[PDB]
C-alpha cells in the first residue's frame, strides 16, 4: 500500500477578492487552531503577528459572517502557549496574558462570529488584572474547568483564578509560592527542580492534574484539596542514552492523554514515547502504571523538536493494524515531519512508522501534466490558469514582490511573464502553507492549519486505485491487471508526455466524431499511430508488451479494470450526515479529491487504449470494453476542462446533486468523506455525453446572461 497524499486549499479561491467583503476592525502564525462547539458549527481563530493578532473567521466562508480582527496593544509576555480558547455558556471565552500585567477577557456571543450582520462595539471585552503578570512571570496557560483555570509560572507557584458572573476572574491563592521551594533542598546546576514550571499537563476525572515540569518528572496533584499525591523519576539512565540529550524549556505539548493511556515524552535521546495507563489504586490516589517504553532514533541538523502530540482513536491512513494512533508533529528549520507512529497493538511492541506523504494534487499535475497553464498556448487562458490554481492571498502577495524586485509587467502578451509569476506563485504558497499546528477536524481527520489566516492543508485515505498508483513507483503487483498496467507505465516513461496527451486528443475525437465516425474504429487507431507513435515507439519494448499479453486472459482484465477499479462506489445519500448549513472547507477538498482521482483514470485509459493501435488486433468481443473505456476517457478529460473555466461554478452543480440539504456537508469519520466523493463520481458517469448538467449552468451563467470578454474566451 501507499500512504497519505494531502491537497493544497485555498478558501479565497472560491471569490476573486483579496480579501472578505465582511470584515471590522475592532481595538482592544504562532499556534491556530478551529473549534467545534456544541451549536455544531466550526470557529477558525489564528493568533499571528508575534501576538498582535487574533483573527477570527468562521470556518463556513468569511463573506456570510462577520471577519474579526481583534487586535491586542502588547505581544504576550513569555511564551505564545499562553492562550486559551474554549466555548463558555454559548460565548466564546477568550483569556490571553498581556505584556503590561492584565488579564484579558473577550466575550463574543456566536451571533456575531457567524452572522456579518452584526457588527458590536462595547460589552466584548473587559480588561482587569488578577495579580501583576510583569513581576512574576506566566509561561504557561491552561483552562481547567468552566470556572477554574491556573496560570503556571516560570520561578514556580500554582495561582487558580476562579470566574464570577461567566466572564471575570478574581485572584484565589494557593499555599505553594515560591521563596520555599528553594529552602527544602540544595543543588548548583539546577534550580527549576521544585518550581513548578509546568510544560504541559491534562486533567483526568476533572479532579486530578497530571502535571509534567521542565525536568520531565511526572508529579501528579489532586487538585480538588491541592496536594501532591505522587512522584516519578521518569528520566532514566537505561531506558534512554544519557548521552543523548537535549533541552526542552518551552511550553508545548509533551503529556498527550486519551482514554486513561498517558504518553511521557522523555528528553532524553531524541525523544521517548514511554506508554503507561492511568489508573486510581485505594485511597483516592491516582498511580502510573509502565507499560512499555519505546526508544526511537531521529536524525536532523539543529534537532527536531516535537510541536504538538495527539493520541487518538485508530486512523485509517493507510494502516495495516491498529489499536492506537499517536500523532507526532516534529520541525526543525522549515522542514516539517509528520510522522505517526501506529502502536497496532496492546502490548505497544509492535509498530508501525506511517509516513506522511506530502504531494498535493498541485505536485503530481507539475510532475506529468505540466502543460495545463501557460502551455496550452494563450497567454490570457494562462493568466487565468495561475488565478485558479493558487488563490487571492498568494495572487495578490505575489503582485507586491514584484514591485520590490521590479520586474515589468507583461501579462496578455508575453509567455515569459507567466513563467516570472508561476515561481513566485509556488515560493509563495508554500510559505503560507507551512505547519503550525495540528487541529482534529471531526475528532479524526488530521487537518493541519498553517501559518497565515485562510491557509489549510487537509490530508485524505487513499483507494485502491491511488495505493496501486504510488506502487507502480515502487513497481509492487498483486494480480494478473496490477501485472498488466505495471508493463504499459514502462512503455509510456519512454514517450514524452506531449505524445502521450496528443494520442489522449484522438482518442476522444471519436466520442465527439470531429474524427468521423464513419470510419471503423481500426482505421481510427491507425490514424492515431501514424500521427503520434512514429519515431517515439521503442521496438524492444512492443516485444515485451506481446509476451505478457499472451500470458494474461484480455477480456477477464478489462471486465475487471471497468467494473472495480475505475467505477467508484455504489452510496448514495444515506450514507452520510447532511449538514444545516453551509461550509466552504468541506466542498472545497471534495473537489479536488475527486479531481485527483479522476487525473489518474485519464492517465490508465490512455495507456490501455494504446495497444489497440501498437498491434492489429480484432475489436469484436472486445469492442464492448472499448467503448466503456472512451466514455470513461471522456468524462474524465471534460471535467479537467471545466476546473480550468472555473472550479467554483462546477462544485456549485456538484454539491446540490450529493446533499440533501444542498451546498456545504460535515466530515466526522472517514468512511462519510469517502461516500460523498464516491457519490459525486457516480453522478458524472451516470450524465450523458449530449447534455451534461455542468454544461447547461456554466452556458447560461456566462454565455447568455452575459460577462466581459474573458469567460467567453476559455469557454470557447
Amino acid at each position: 500500500m501507499a500512504c497519505l497524499s494531502r491537497i493544497d486549499a485555498n478558501l479565497l479561491q472560491y471569490y476573486e477578492k483579496p480579501e472578505p467583503n465582511n470584515t471590522v476592525d475592532l481595538y482592544v502564525s504562532e499556534y491556530s487552531n478551529c473549534l467545534l462547539l456544541s451549536n455544531s458549527e466550526y470557529i477558525c481563530y489564528h493568533f499571528s503577528s508575534r501576538s498582535t493578532l487574533l483573527t477570527f473567521y468562521p470556518l463556513s466562508d468569511a463573506y456570510h459572517g462577520k471577519t474579526i480582527n481583534i487586535h491586542l496593544p502588547n505581544a504576550s509576555m513569555n511564551q505564545r502557549y499562553t492562550l486559551t480558547i474554549q466555548e463558555v455558556e454559548q460565548q466564546l471565552l477568550v483569556n490571553v496574558i498581556l505584556k503590561d500585567g492584565s488579564f484579558l477577557t473577550l466575550q463574543l456571543p456566536l451571533s456575531f462570529l457567524f452572522s456579518s450582520a452584526n457588527t458590536l462595539n462595547g460589552e466584548w471585552f473587559h480588561l482587569q488584572n488578577p495579580y501583576d503578570f510583569t513581576v512574576r512571570v506566566p509561561h504557561f496557560l491552561f483552562y481547567v474547568s468552566p470556572q477554574f483555570s491556573v496560570v503556571f509560572l516560570e520561578d514556580g507557584g500554582l495561582l487558580g483564578l476562579k470566574k464570577v458572573d461567566g466572564v471575570h476572574y478574581e485572584p484565589l491563592l494557593f499555599n505553594d509560592n515560591s521563596y520555599l521551594k528553594s529552602l527544602t533542598r540544595f543543588f548548583s546546576r539546577s534550580s527549576k527542580s521544585d518550581y513548578d514550571s509546568v510544560i504541559s499537563c491534562k486533567l483526568f476525572h476533572e479532579r486530578y492534574l497530571i502535571v509534567l515540569t521542565q525536568n520531565c518528572h511526572l508529579k501528579i496533584w489532586d487538585l480538588t484539596s491541592f496536594t501532591l499525591i505522587q512522584d516519578y523519576d521518569m528520566v532514566s539512565q537505561s531506558d534512554s542514552d544519557p548521552s543523548h540529550f537535549r533541552k526542552v524549556e518551552a511550553v508545548g505539548e509533551y503529556l498527550s492523554l486519551y482514554n486513561n493511556t498517558l504518553v511521557t515524552l522523555l528528553p532524553l535521546e531524541n525523544g521517548l514515547f514511554q506508554m503507561g495507563t492511568l489508573l486510581v489504586d485505594s485511597s483516592g490516589i491516582l498511580t502510573y502504571t509502565f507499560q512499555n517504553n519505546i526508544p526511537t532514533n531521529l536524525s536532523a541538523s539543529a534537532i527536531w523538536s516535537i510541536v504538538d502530540l495527539v493520541l487518538t482513536r485508530p486512523l485509517e491512513l493507510n494502516v495495516e493494524a491498529s489499536y492506537l494512533n499517536l500523532i507526532v508533529l516534529w520541525k526543525s528549520g522549515t522542514a516539517s515531519k509528520l510522522q505517526i507512529l501506529n502502536v497496532n497493538d496492546e502490548s505497544f511492541k509492535n509498530y508501525e512508522w506511517i509516513e506522511s506523504v506530502n504531494k498535493s494534487l498541485v505536485d503530481l499535475q507539475s510532475e506529468h501534466d505540466l502543460d495545463i497553464v501557460t502551455k496550452t498556448g494563450d497567454v490570457e487562458r494562462g493568466f487565468c490558469n495561475l488565478k485558479s490554481r493558487y488563490g487571492t492571498q498568494i495572487f495578490e502577495r505575489a503582485q507586491q514582490i514584484l514591485s520590490e524586485n521590479k520586474i515589468i509587467m507583461a501579462h496578455n502578451e508575453d509567455e515569459e511573464y507567466l513563467a516570472n509569476l508561476e515561481t513566485i506563485l509556488r515560493d509563495v504558497k508554500t510559505a503560507f502553507n507551512e505547519a503550525s499546528s495540528i487541529t482534529l477536524y471531526g475528532d479524526e481527520i488530521i487537518l493541519v492549519n498553517c501559518f497565515q489566516p485562510y491557509n489549510h492543508s487537509l490530508y485524505k485515505l487513499n483507494t485502491t486505485v491511488e495505493n496501486w498508483f504510488y506502487n507502480m513507483h515502487s513497481e509492487t503487483d498483486g494480480s494478473e491487471l496490477f501485472k498488466y498496467l505495471r508493463t504499459l507505465n514502462g512503455f509510456a516513461s519512454t514517450l514524452s508526455n506531449d505524445v502521450l496527451r496528443s494520442i489522449s486528443k484522438k482518442f476522444l475525437d471519436i466520442i465527439t466524431g470531429e474524427l468521423p465516425d464513419s470510419m471503423t474504429t481500426v482505421e481510427k487507431f491507425t490514424d492515431i499511430f501514424k500521427n503520434c507513435l512514429e519515431n517515439q515507439f521503442e521496438i524492444t519494448n512492443l516485444k515485451i508488451l506481446f509476451d505478457e499479453l499472451n500470458s494474461f486472459d484480455i477480456p477477464v482484465v478489462l471486465n475487471d479494470l471497468i467494473n472495480n477499479q475505475m467505477k467508484p462506489g455504489i452510496f448514495w445519500k444515506k450514507d452520510f450526515i447532511s449538514a444545516i448549513k453551509f461550509d466552504g472547507f468541506t466542498s472545497i477538498i471534495s473537489l479536488e479529491s475527486l479531481h485527483q482521482l479522476l487525473s489518474i483514470h485519464y492517465r490508465i485509459t490512455l495507456q490501455v487504449l494504446l495497444t489497440f493501435v501498437l498491434f492489429d488486433l480484432d475489436t469484436e468481443i472486445f469492442g464492448q470494453h472499448i467503448s466503456t473505456l472512451l466514455d470513461l476517457h471522456y468524462k474524465q478529460f471534460l471535467l479537467l476542462n471545466l476546473y480550468r473555466q472555473d472550479k467554483c461554478l462546477l462544485a456549485e452543480v456538484l454539491l446540490k446533486d450529493s446533499s440533501e440539504f444542498s451546498f456545504g456537508v460535515k466530515f466526522f469519520n472517514y468512511g462519510q468523506l469517502i461516500a460523498y466523493i464516491d457519490s459525486l463520481n457516480s453522478n458524472v458517469y451516470n450524465a450523458s455525453i449530449t447534455e451534461n448538467s455542468f454544461f447547461m449552468t456554466f452556458f447560461r451563467s456566462y454565455i447568455i446572461e452575459n460577462t466581459s470578454h474573458k469567460n467567453i474566451r476559455f469557454f470557447l
